[PDB]
C-alpha cells in the first residue's frame, strides 16, 4: 500500500458546527454552494473521491458498523467531508451544522433542508417529517401514536436513558469489538430511529418508480446521497462529546487494539491517508468544535413511577422458562435472578450491573423495536416512556444482536437493591423477534 499516515493541517480558528435550525441565510446559502459544487462533480468528474456520489459511497462501502468503531469511523469520514465542503467555497473555516434533534427547539425536521429546488434538498423522504412534527426518537416506520406532548416527554426520556443511564460506561456507549451485533447506547436509539423518520417508507412508491426500498436516508446504502445524513451525523458526533463532557468513568475507550485501529479516507485534495482511532479523540485537536448548546435531557430521569409497590415474582415465570423465545408476539413478564444484590458503591464502581438479552433474531430487512421495563406486568401502558421503570429499547435499522441495558440507576429508583430476583417485562412494537436468552452479569 505506502500511504501515508495523516498530517494534521495548521489550525487557525477552529471550525464550529452550528445547530441546523434558525441557522441565518447566509449561512444557509454557502452551506447549499458548497453541496451544489459537491454535485457538480458527480457529472464533471464522477470518480474524483471528493465529489457527491463518491463521498456517498465511503458509507455504502464501509464491519464498521453495530462496533466499536462506529462513533470514530464516522467522526473521520464527516472531518474530510466537513473540510471538502470548505475548500469548494475557498472557505477555511466552513463547520458543518448538527440537527439539534435531542433539544425540543432543534426536534423538527430543519426547515432550510425542506426548501425544494436548492441544493440540500431531497425529494426521497419520508412524508411524516412535515406539517410541523416532532421528530420521533423511538420511530420505527410508523406514525406517531401519542400527543406531541407525550413525544417531547419520551424523546427527551429516551436521550436521558442512551446518553446516561444506559452508557455508564465506554464499552456500552461505543459499542463492543461473527454475526452478533454489539452496538453501542446511540447507534441503536436514537441513531436509527432518525435514518427511519427521514426516509421514504419501504414498500412505498418512489419518485418516478420503484417499490420504495427506504431511499434515501431510510436504506444504508442510499442514506449519503441525503446531505441531511451528514447533518445528522454531526449530532451522532456532538454526542461523543457530550458524553464525555461529565467525565467520571465516561472517557475514551483505552484498550489499544481500539486506538490502534486505522481508516482509509481521501483528503479534499484527492490524496489518500490512513488515520488512527486514537488521533480523532479530540475534535479540537482536529481543528473544530460544537456551538455550545443546552442539553435538557440531563434532566430528565424520570420521577413517577407507574406501578406502585413490588411485583410478586413468585407469579410470573423464570427466564428460564421462557427462554429461548420463539417470537415476541405480544407483552410478556418473567423473573430473572441477579449476580448480587444489596451492592455497596465500591462494588458498583468496579463493575456495572447489566442486564443483557442474547440472540436476538430477526428479519435485517423489517422494522423491529420492543421496549423493556423492570416491576411492571404485562398491562404496562408502553407508550409512557416517562416512568422509572422504563429501561430501554431496542431497534433496528436473519441478523443476531444482543441489547445491554444498565439497571442499577433503576434498581435504586424503584427501591429493589436487596431484592435476589426482579420482574421484567418486554413489550413488542414491531417485527418479528425472536430471543435467545437472558442474563444479568457484573460487567467491566
Ligand atoms: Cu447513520
Ligand atoms: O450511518
Amino acid at each position: 500500500s505506502k500511504v501515508p499516515y495523516y498530517k494534521f493541517p495548521s489550525v487557525t480558528k477552529l471550525r464550529i458546527r452550528p445547530p441546523a435550525h434558525a441557522l441565518d441565510e447566509a449561512y444557509i446559502a454557502k452551506y447549499n454552494l458548497a453541496i451544489s459544487r459537491m454535485k457538480d462533480l458527480d457529472k464533471t468528474q464522477p470518480d474524483n473521491p471528493i465529489g457527491f456520489k463518491q463521498q456517498a459511497n465511503i458509507h455504502c462501502a464501509y464491519q464498521v458498523h453495530n462496533s466499536w468503531l462506529f462513533f470514530p469511523f464516522h467522526r473521520w469520514y464527516l472531518y474530510f467531508y466537513e473540510r471538502i465542503l470548505g475548500s469548494l467555497i475557498d472557505d477555511p473555516t466552513f463547520g458543518l451544522p448538527f440537527w439539534n434533534w435531542d433539544h425540543p427547539k432543534g426536534m423538527r425536521f430543519p426547515p432550510m433542508f425542506d426548501v425544494p429546488g436548492t441544493a440540500l434538498y431531497d425529494e426521497r423522504r419520508g412524508d411524516q417529517i412535515h406539517n410541523g412534527n416532532f421528530i420521533d426518537l423511538g420511530s420505527f416506520g410508523d406514525q406517531v401514536e401519542t400527543t406531541q406532548l407525550q413525544l417531547m416527554t419520551n424523546n427527551l426520556t429516551l436521550m436521558y436513558r442512551q446518553l446516561v443511564t444506559n452508557s455508564p460506561c465506554p464499552l456500552m456507549f461505543f459499542g463492543g469489538p461473527s454475526t452478533v451485533e454489539a452496538a453501542g447506547t446511540v447507534e441503536n436509539i436514537p441513531h436509527s430511529p432518525v435514518h427511519i423518520w427521514v426516509g421514504t417508507r419501504r414498500g412505498s412508491v418512489l419518485p418516478d418508480g420503484k417499490i420504495s426500498n427506504g431511499e434515501d436516508m431510510g436504506n444504508f446504502y442510499s442514506a449519503g446521497l441525503d446531505p441531511l445524513f451528514y447533518c445528522h451525523h454531526s449530532n451522532v458526533d456532538r454526542m461523543w462529546n457530550e458524553w464525555k463532557a461529565t467525565g467520571g468513568k465516561r472517557t475514551d475507550l483505552q484498550n489499544k487494539d481500539w486506538l490502534n485501529s486505522e481508516f482509509f479516507f481521501y483528503d479534499e485534495n484527492g490524496n489518500p491517508f490512513k488515520v488512527r482511532v486514537r488521533d480523532c479523540l479530540d475534535t479540537k485537536k482536529m481543528g473544530y468544535d460544537y456551538q455550545p448548546t443546552a442539553t435538557p435531557w440531563r434532566n430528565f430521569k424520570p420521577k413517577t413511577k407507574a406501578s406502585a409497590g413490588k411485583v410478586n415474582t413468585g407469579s410470573i415465570p423464570p427466564e428460564s422458562q421462557v427462554f429461548p423465545l420463539a417470537k415476541l408476539d405480544k407483552a410478556i413478564s418473567f423473573s430473572i435472578n441477579r449476580p448480587a444484590s444489596s451492592r455497596t458503591q465500591q462494588e458498583k464502581n468496579a463493575q456495572e450491573e447489566v442486564l443483557t438479552f442474547n440472540a436476538i433474531k430477526y428479519d435485517n430487512r423489517d422494522y423491529i423495536r420492543f421496549d423493556v421495563f423492570l416491576n411492571v406486568d404485562n398491562n404496562v401502558n408502553a407508550n409512557e416512556l416517562d416512568k422509572a421503570e422504563f429501561a430501554g429499547s431496542y431497534t433496528s435499522l436473519t441478523a443476531t444482536a444482543t441489547l445491554r441495558l444498565a439497571i442499577t440507576e433503576l434498581l435504586e429508583d424503584i427501591g429493589l437493591e436487596d431484592e435476589d430476583t426482579i420482574a421484567v417485562t418486554l413489550v413488542p412494537k414491531k417485527g418479528d423477534i425472536s430471543i435467545g436468552g437472558v442474563e444479568i452479569k457484573l460487567a467491566d
